[PDB]
DNA sequence: TCAAGTAAGCAGTCCGCG
DNA sequence: GCGGACTGCTTAC
């Protein structure tokens, strides 16, 4: 085959890289690497070599890194540029792997682990590590097992072996149930003491030396925990052992109050699966322990025991063991699911970066321009200081606050690049400027064509029609990519949606699921299949279906991500490309476009209409616009269908067949007046929204910007066997609402848009009623915790202090003394209480870290003193008052004029 | 040169107010 | 007790 890389350093003057040889294999070498760098020289030079631009270059070979390095230092000495890939790893992969990488995941190492510590007293510091780790547990992909690496015997107390049958059992029967599909899997090692463990686990390192190391929260604890407690025992250079290079950087910062760490292990590409879940899994979590997320991604149980994890170890060694061993395959489980790992290597290898750098737009994106220009034998711009500048980005309309009853909605294809590609936008397709008009002259066809020869927006910019630019290039090629898995993704939806609607009908048999592939749409034949299956084979598909479809979000959205990365990329002072003139040309574009368009859809419908300066959008934000179909729909009656599908296939039929092609008609005019290179500006169909037929429902409504409620049938071609609630800004989509409240406005709201006023009152009667039997946890607010110190001390509250650091503080005078409490964390996240006036605390609110039960400490008299009447009124009530004061209902009523018997 | 962007709502603090 | 200027946080895009 042929070869890839696997991990890449730079250490001095050598390139220290793992690959896998031809062979399949897997290899490391040391490279004194001879780097190039470029100046440019006068026109009368014959070279091959020429920059972005045009301009001659000349190459200097460098014997090592360090002379680079310094020539570069001399370069800005003198004042001059100093051109060509000045991160030299990058440079020696370009050189290394000059091909479309084709690598092969199973031979990729990818390893998985966790590690226990008892600690009496308080949680274990990484940065000290003066607690003997008494459990690891390291999943190998190569090997396919679970290492267990299990302490008998510590000064915490003595232990005998875990039990593997009991691991097995049900929890019913005394078991830890850990699943029976990794049972055959797991490789269990008992120690006598530490030291024989740690030894052992290196020497399992040495063979089997990860290439991408993962786990949940390895960054900030197991691997600092593991480096400083090797080298508390054995010293530092053992410690080193952790690199297949022996260089470790440490790392650093600190800072107070009091100090933590993160060391860097060259040769292993760490990827905390925490991280890789925040970038890519486009969720806001109240919280981020494993068994939440475990909980929300897996619909797993929480992992019980009783007692603290300090004790756990000593009551029941044999609980401890197979709870390590499940928190790792729980990773493992997520990652099935999500697929970040494989994305993380697609995109590596896409760019020819280090695999840690998908973290990296920035970097992402310039490996991958770089790669682009050397193969035309171009050299590329030296990176620049500059200040950072703000800068104008979308327009929202300001939309009037009111129920909307019939509501279609449209939203262009990838706007930012879809903009870059249409008007060719790239740091050397740069023509020159023109005179601007004020916007609202563009977008009202008034002001003057700026260019007849070249591709414009109208911040003034300028570009060249004829050449193709390397950004617009580059990014069409990740674009396409992105195309192809939204499709994917789609199709799975709507056979999923096929699924459920068979489930209405089974169909008592004994079968197996289809064999068939859910990225397609089912074809005719499956459909008919499918109406005679049972609800087990039904479930078995549509579970299938839904993991095909977040497959295909993962690597559809993430592309996406990456695309408008580089968009937003260009306004960012560190990238080498940075330029405030293609930054703005996009957005301003972006704002004309869609005021443009807003401009044509009302005059379009007032014409078929037949009516006069009507308002039909209602709505729109950066590349959305939302049309009220009453008039449509008015235009006809009401009766006038049959039930609800048949609106819905009306207003479908209508924008497919009317409206999409007057949207194209408005954006091919624009395209023309901008004289660009490629009208590439299409806006699909999204969202069918009103109430069913029939009922009293409001079907939607706006608050204000950003803030809205819509009942949809269809979106974008997928038709919900049931309504779905698209709800956006709302408190229900924060993840700083209390669980129980999330769920009691989406109800409130559900029952506005389906079944009207009198729906509404009966339930929010209900659940005032019922509020203060709900489980603290669920009622409680949420909130992440910066730059706390500042509001001490000490340690109360001082000028300007935000309610949730004031909860903290609180928090810290009640645990001050207990070694045994939990401590809230600079930049975590918090639960936050009310608390009722006179309470011991001395203060009007608490708070402490989430995903946690509060500690039995100071449980009992928090729960006796929080304040319901202000977290009803607060987190519910106020939310709420502004949804019906919207929407022109009451949620309470009402004094009527009346009353009587 | 370790480093995608802006727009904009709401909860809270501090101050003003016979 | 309510509205205006500010911080802090959080979504929508
Ligand atoms: O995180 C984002 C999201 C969107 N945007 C910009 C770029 C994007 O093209 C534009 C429109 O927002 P959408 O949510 O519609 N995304 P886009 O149009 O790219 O993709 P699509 O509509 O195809 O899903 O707003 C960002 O700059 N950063
Ligand atoms: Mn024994
Ligand atoms: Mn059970
Ligand atoms: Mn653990
Ligand atoms: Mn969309
Ligand atoms: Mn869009
Ligand atoms: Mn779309
Ligand atoms: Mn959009």
């Amino acid at each position: 085959m042929k070869e890839f890389y696997l991990t890449v350093e730079q250490i001095g003057d050598s390139i220290f890289e793992r690959y896998i040889d031809s062979n399949g294999r897997e290899r490391t070498r040391e490279v004194e690497y001879k780097p190039s760098l470029f100046a440019h020289c006068p026109e009368s030079q014959a070279t091959k070599y020429f920059d972005i631009y045009g301009k001659p270059c000349t190459r200097k070979l460098f014997a090592n890194m360090r002379d680079a390095s310094q020539w570069i230092k001399r370069m800005e000495d003198i004042g001059l540029e100093a051109l060509g890939m000045d991160d030299f790893k990058l440079a020696y992969l370009s050189d290394t792997y000059n091909y479309e990488i084709k690598y092969d995941h199973t031979k990729i190492r990818v390893a998985n682990f966790d590690i226990e510590v008892t600690s009496p007293d308080g949680f274990p510091e990484p940065s000290q590590a003066k607690h003997p780790i008494d459990a690891i547990t390291h999943y190998d992909s190569i090997d396919d097992r679970f290492y267990v690496f299990d302490l008998l015997n510590s000064p915490y107390g003595n232990v005998e072996e875990w039990s593997i049958e009991i691991a097995a059992k049900l929890q019913e029967q005394g078991g830890d149930e850990v699943p029976s599909e990794i049972i055959d899997k797991i490789i269990y090692m008992p120690f006598d003491n530490e030291k024989e463990l740690l030894m052992e686990y290196l020497n399992f390192w040495q063979q089997k030396t990860p290439v991408i190391l993962t786990g949940w929260n390895v960054e900030s604890f197991a691997i600092p925990y593991v480096y400083n407690r090797i080298k508390n025992i054995f010293g530092e250079s053992t410690a080193k052992r952790l690199s297949p290079h022996r260089k470790t950087r440490v790392k650093v910062i600190e800072n107070m109050y009091g100090s933590r760490e993160i060391i860097t292990l060259f040769g292993i590409s760490v990827l905390d699966y925490i991280d890789l879940y925040k970038k890519f899994s486009f969720t806001n979590q109240p919280s981020y322990s494993l068994d939440y997320i475990s909980e929300f991604e897996l619909n797993v149980g929480k992992l019980k025991y009783d007692g603290p994890i300090s004790k756990l170890r000593e009551s029941n060694h044999q609980r401890y063991i197979s709870y390590n061993i499940i928190a790792v395959y729980r990773v493992l489980q997520i990652d099935a699911k999500r697929q970040f790992i494989n994305l993380s290597l697609d995109m590596g290898y896409y760019a020819k970066i280090q695999i840690q750098s998908v973290f990296s737009p920035i970097k992402t994106w310039d490996a991958i321009i770089f790669n682009s220009l050397k193969e035309q034998n171009k050299v590329i711009p030296q990176g620049r200081s500059h200040p950072v500048q703000p800068y104008p980005g979308a327009f929202v309309k300001e939309p009037i606050p009111n129920r909307y009853k019939y509501v279609m909605s449209f939203d262009l294809t990838s706007l930012y690049p879809s903009i870059i590609r249409q008007v060719n936008i790239s740091p050397e397709t740069i023509a020159g400027t023109f005179k601007v008009a004020p916007l609202h002259d563009y977008i009202n066809a008034v002001a003057e064509r700026p260019s007849d020869v070249y591709s414009c927006s109208p911040n003034g910019m300028m570009y060249y029609k004829d050449r193709d630019g390397v950004v617009p290039t580059e990014i069409t090629k990740v674009f396409n990519q992105r195309k192809e898995h939204k499709g994917y993704m789609l199709a799975a939806q709507r056979n999923g949606e096929i699924i459920k609607e068979a489930l209405h009908n089974p169909n008592l048999s004994v079968d197996e699921p289809l064999d068939v592939d859910y990225r397609f749409d089912f074809s005719d034949e499956i459909k008919e299949k499918i109406k005679k299956l049972s609800a087990k084979s039904l479930n078995e598909m549509l579970f299938r279906a839904q993991r095909t479809e977040v497959a295909g979000m993962t690597a559809q959205i993430n592309r996406k991500a990456l695309i408008n990365g580089l968009a937003g990329a260009l306004g960012n002072v560190w990238f080498r490309y940075y330029d405030l003139r293609n930054a703005t040309a996009i957005t301003t574009f972006g704002q004309m476009a869609l005021q443009w368009i807003e401009r044509k859809v009302n005059e379009y419908l007032n014409e078929v209409c037949g009516t006069e300066g009507e308002a039909f959008v209602l709505y729109g934000d950066t590349d959305s616009i939302y049309v009220s179909a009453d008039k449509i729909i008015d235009k006809v009656g009401e009766s006038k269908f049959r039930d609800t599908n048949h609106w819905v296939d009306f207003l479908d039929k209508f924008a497919r067949e009317r409206m999409e092609p007057a949207i194209d008609r408005g954006f091919r005019e624009m395209c023309e007046y901008m004289n660009n290179k490629q009208h590439l500006m299409f806006m699909d169909r999204e969202a069918i929204a009103g109430p069913p037929l029939g009922s009293k429902g409001i079907g939607g409504f706006w608050t204000g910007k950003k803030r809205y409620a819509l009942n949809v049938w269809d979106m974008e071609g997928t038709r919900y066997a049931e309504p779905k609630l698209k709800i956006m800004g709302l408190e229900t989509q924060k993840s700083s609402t209390p669980k129980a409240v999330q769920k009691a406005l989406k109800e409130c709201i559900r029952r506005m848009l389906q079944e009207g006023e009198e729906s509404l009152q009966e339930y929010f009667k209900e659940f005032e009623k019922e509020f203060r039997q709900l489980n603290y946890i669920s009622i409680a607010s949420v909130s992440s915790a910066n730059n706390i110190a500042k509001y001490d001390v000490g340690g109360f509250p001082g000028p300007k202090c935000p309610f949730h650091i004031r909860g903290i503080l609180t928090y810290n005078r009640a645990i001050k003394g207990n070694i045994d409490a939990p401590q809230v964390v600079e930049g975590e996240k918090v639960y936050v209480l009310p608390l009722r006036e006179g309470n011991p605390f001395g203060d009007k609110c608490i708070a402490w870290p989430s995903g946690t039960e509060i500690t039995d400490l100071i449980k009992d008299d928090v729960l006796h003193w929080m304040d319901y009447t202000v977290l009803l009124e607060k987190t519910f009530i106020k939310p709420l008052e502004g949804f019906t004061s919207a929407a022109k209902l009451d949620y309470e009523k009402k004094a009527s004029l009346f009353d009587m018997f």
